[PDB]
């Protein structure tokens, strides 16, 4: 039989040391790999092409998505580039979400103004505007659900199902649920990637990215291309993220757990104008997030009541939520997309994906429940003090 | 409010960096540090004495057990060895357990024959022994609670509070449940220490120890000697002692999960002879586990039907328990005491421990319960099918 | 007085931490940096844009090379990368040397049949040929010189100023000898740039690259591109990196030593048909090295007598030249241009550069000239016993 | 031809990895290693005990000293402290030297107030008081040469000869040397140690020992006693560790040059009232240490003229030597042992040792020649205004 994904993520590289028997597995540094005697190349020859610590993440996150392999990028925008690279040519015509991270906008829009690829920017859970981007015949149709900062969700199986029907290969951006809440191959798409800075690394302390093709073709095509353009990791931050992985499983539980109680304290209490939260039954999109994840994460974002002042003196004061960029890590974090995340987007481009001036975003992580409400209260306290 | 125990681990060193506001703190490999001008040490100036990252994981366990500083050393050995130069000297009598981990029982008993002190092994679960040790003065007493390999349940209390009587500082070797699941400082111990190598690191890529003591005056004690014998740990594992210590929490409730199941198996299944697990409602110290305890742990042993035979077709097989060394790490392990944990003692010592030849050590994982009770029900009958 | 390049590359980051006046600069490994506050970024927000311990080995390059700034990438290849997308569009001209290195052939030609720019492969060594390309109107022209594998040599000042007079922009790719050999910003040329994998690293445990710009304008528009196409480099390889550089010119002292005695040693040997390096008065290039460089360098290749079967006899039986890819280690290495690091190239390509099926290239490490010569002497036997 | 030392140390652990032929050795951090089936220990079990990247290290050193093994601490002090545990016990005689390092001096004289043996302080490079002190039949002799921080020099024939002839041990501490500058086993020392803190690693981000034993039998119970103390080092420090020792022979190269042309500047300038430097023809000792060394290294020390406001005036705006503790870095630093590397002995053991107050010790690093006698002739200038 085979094991669970839990199990797989625990296990990637356990008692596979063929030189000691190391338990857990020896991180390979070098650049270069000797020749077994002249014309035999070894399976491994130099780093930037294949390097076995960084093809046990790849083949640990191929395991858990369910593909054909894995690449292990620099960064998430490398992986985001390492597709775009691989897929499209001029006169392709790529399709993006309105509300997709805003330094994927910033590339999607960069590489377009040079005319890499003509871009349609769509939202893709209004039919209307899905029908219509699909309609132009493009060769790649990127998701990304849930959504940053605005949590949209998108439905995996009618996108991917419309992708097909055109001709057009389909790359969903996982990073906000990682591979243990949702598993977009599942539902048929070509590629799945990730920032592995966020939940799978869950330290803080790698900036990485992965990409995973359901096809071995496509898996070879994207090797090829991160090798000639020089996109590979390192090896060290493979090693760091592979034992980042160990406890992704362990890591979501308390993350949930602790996501959960807090979106109770901030929907309806008075200082709180909107929660964004696919677990709340008022999210547009919570049906279909129950239906294709098996969780529903522990990002959110709000809106606080009483403008900018609130919003400073929400945030000025918080002790266990460090303001910061980034997420999925086990510290809390807390951002504002506006001068933050999306500052890369212009003020119309913002406006038009629905991220207003006073949204902040949580990224809970896995401290105790009580001591995250306490400080999250005296932030309520603080904006309200404001009126 | 403080913070709990949860909370304390998850933020040790998040956003204490003074130069940057790295929220995940930088790595301080350097030897050496910078006087400011003639005549001025800073804070730090030479990482054998002290080392700020190495300190970060000080204060961390020092909070946690709720002492007055830690001092972090190269193995839990050396933990070991910095308590006993710290605090004893020829003429002295060090107390130590009949059953304590091998390596322990190694080091007393050389240091013993060499005269550094006299040694007196006794079983601290029984009145009696531990009476007939504190009527000879002693100056130390070491409890190791629970017991490698047989979990046997020393009582902090009574054996505190009959040490301090006839004015006996207390040690005790924590490393079974680690700081989250027990507290020995507050049963009035002078001194905790672990294997930072096990629970507390958890990834089974460090080898380290750690001392805390309640007095800060044992504590400076604990410094100088640290710096002077050279027993001070790298800043590269208190790093990734740190990082494994975020996941404390999160990893215990997955270990306790699965041990909770794995003793529910194996406790009256007719291949077991016994199972020595503090959770059972039948174990000797269950009711003193459950008093002194935050939790019973995820280390088991038992003793299959069958000899030898039924020993070696049980290991022969196992996918998801490792036959190795160590314990606390997130993969699940297995060990033969007899012949690996406590092979450094005698057959002597090991039968007045009652360390069988049959008997077997469970270190329980995070992997799926559910893998984790296919691979032992396999083991159980690959041990069945020997009669 | 500025310090010598040697004092700064055995400097770099010394006594630099605010935090703890640390001598060896901390790994900051953390993906994010707190906000001072709502609103006030601090110098560093995110580690894929910046990261302290990348700029120190990016700030240590641009003092070596003459620049306003440098970019530390995942790869070499990635420098490469990051140069053609910051400079060139759809239309625009690249003109490239046909003896580049394979991996460098392989990304212009892949980008070139995608559209990306229009591609002119000239021999830059010939007048006519380079005034043919210059005569093209080119947005940027890339040098490689030494050229890998054959050590031809480009005239800088002349290429440089050439290109200038048709508006063109020019990089250089200096991996072959470092900073420390060769300085292409003292010629006037935009651009320098280092796969940091060889001579700057030197210990074959980094893959990297970097680029250091002339000018503060095109510096910031490097550093933007490589943020949004995120192909910056991992803390722990800069960490690596910087330690590295600080043996540099140590390192070339032996380097260039072993490196005459090898010269000496294959030229005119009567096994050796020829050997390409540009320390030989009778090397194509000679005077040229002489005058733009600071010393010939370590890299080396050579054919000899016997066909495939002299090769296969050389090679087999080295004791202190491993057969693998790369350069610029410590470690002595050699390779087959052939079936390794030219292997991307077509035979068609390899013929236009002059790269035979017999050429064999030396890495001359830093190991002693006697064992070194030893080994090769009896290589050069077991050529002459196939005869 | 077995090879050279500087060959050795480059190599060592090159192309020596089995599981992918990784030309440079991967880095084993696996505190835990795989049985072979019930009953069947591999050559490694546990990292404390035993680590394939420690031992490559420990093989190295042993290799460069020409000895049976080696053993890899976690600190100098850790090493010094491993070879008194293996050959001492109470009733037992060490000889130590009068001026040895501040810290070996704590050590001896904290254990010996313990009685873990008898302590006798002599002069070993007076042979009067030499012979007193092997009067009284010592079970080990300890040698410091050249002695930190006045560069005594011990004759090796002459104490290794007379301590054998009373049955007593030696242990050379080189760290001041190294293994290329200095081999005390061929003058018949049973063990030679090291602080590998110094110009083994190299690079002022280790802080590690070593001890290498002639006899394999000794080696075996350095090996016990280190597993049984838990003394034993990080696998990262000795990956580190082995990576600087791979430019040892390449450093000293430089640090031997531009040692030579510091002490021409010191010696007889007006300022400089006295200079300790072996390589000084007029320094007692200079004839020994030609003959029994290599070279005469890059530590020195010197007293200035003008009392303690000329060494306060010297000291600040040193540009190039940073005040700190430790040497044998690439970079170059100053101490004052009154203050720092010697403040843990008495005013009186410094007396005896005749370290005075105004004492200036210099760690010469690799930096240009022309730089460092720029830094010291200003750093003269200003002790000399005032006069
Ligand atoms: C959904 C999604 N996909 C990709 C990525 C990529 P990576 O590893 O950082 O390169 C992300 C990252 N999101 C992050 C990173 C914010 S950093 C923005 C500031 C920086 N000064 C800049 O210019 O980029 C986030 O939403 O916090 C993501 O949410
Ligand atoms: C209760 C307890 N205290 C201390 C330690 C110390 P450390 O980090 O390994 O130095 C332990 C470790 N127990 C471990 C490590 C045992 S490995 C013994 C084999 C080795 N060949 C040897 O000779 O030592 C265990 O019980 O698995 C412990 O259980
Ligand atoms: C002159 C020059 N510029 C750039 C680089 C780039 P980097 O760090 O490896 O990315 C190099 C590297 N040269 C190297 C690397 C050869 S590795 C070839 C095999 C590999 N299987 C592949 O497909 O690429 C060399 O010439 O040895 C160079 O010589
Ligand atoms: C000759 C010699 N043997 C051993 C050592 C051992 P290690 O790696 O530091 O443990 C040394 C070290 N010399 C170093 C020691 C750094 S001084 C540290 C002062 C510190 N606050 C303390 O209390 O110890 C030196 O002389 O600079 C040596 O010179």
């Amino acid at each position: 039989t085979p094991c669970t994904a839990a199990t797989a993520a625990v296990r990637a590289g356990i008692d596979r040391d063929t030189a000691y028997g190391a338990v857990t597995p020896p991180i390979v540094l070098s650049s270069n790999f000797s020749f077994d005697g002249f014309g035999n190349k070894r399976q491994y020859d130099y780093t930037r092409s294949g390097n076995p610590t960084r093809d046990l993440l790849g083949e640990a996150l191929a395991e858990l998505e369910g593909g054909a392999g894995g690449v292990i990028t620099s960064t998430g925008m490398g992986a985001i580039n390492l597709v775009l690279n691989a897929v499209l040519q001029p006169g392709d015509t790529l399709v993006v979400p309105h509300d997709a991270y805003g330094g994927s906008w910033r590339l999607f829009n960069a590489l377009a103004k040079k005319g890499h690829f003509a871009l349609i920017t769509a939202d893709l859970t209004v039919p209307r505007s899905l029908a219509d981007a699909l309609a132009q015949s493009p060769k790649l149709v990127l998701i990304e659900t849930p959504s940053n900062p605005l949590l949209r969700i998108t439905d995996l199986r009618f996108v991917i199902e419309a992708a097909k029907k055109v001709g057009a290969l389909t790359v969903v951006d996982n990073t906000f649920l990682s591979p243990a809440l949702q598993k977009p191959l599942d539902f048929g798409a070509d590629l799945v990637l990730h920032s592995t800075t966020k939940y799978i690394n869950g330290h803080s302390d790698v900036v990485g990215g992965a990409v995973v093709a359901r096809d071995a073709e496509l898996h070879q095509q994207l090797v090829w291309w991160a090798n000639a353009l020089g996109l590979t990791g390192s090896p060290f931050d493979a090693f760091l993220t592979l034992r980042g992985l160990r406890t992704l499983d362990a890591r979501l539980r308390v993350h949930q757990e602790n996501a959960d109680a807090i979106a109770e304290l901030l929907d309806g209490h008075a200082m709180v104008n909107q929660v964004y939260f696919p677990g709340l039954a008022t999210h547009p999109g919570h049906a279909l997030a129950a239906r294709q994840q098996k969780g529903f994460g522990a990002m959110m974002s709000f809106e606080l009541e009483g403008g900018e002042a609130a919003v400073r003196a929400f945030v000025d004061g918080l002790r266990y939520f460090t303001l910061a960029e980034s997420l999925g890590g086990v510290e809390s974090l807390i951002a504002h997309p506006a001068s933050m995340t999306h500052a890369a987007m212009t003020a119309e481009a913002r406006a038009a994906a629905g991220i207003s001036d006073g949204l902040l975003r949580l990224s809970i992580g896995i401290e105790s429940a009580e001591d995250l409400l306490i400080d999250l209260r005296a932030g309520l306290s603080r904006a309200e003090a404001t009126l």
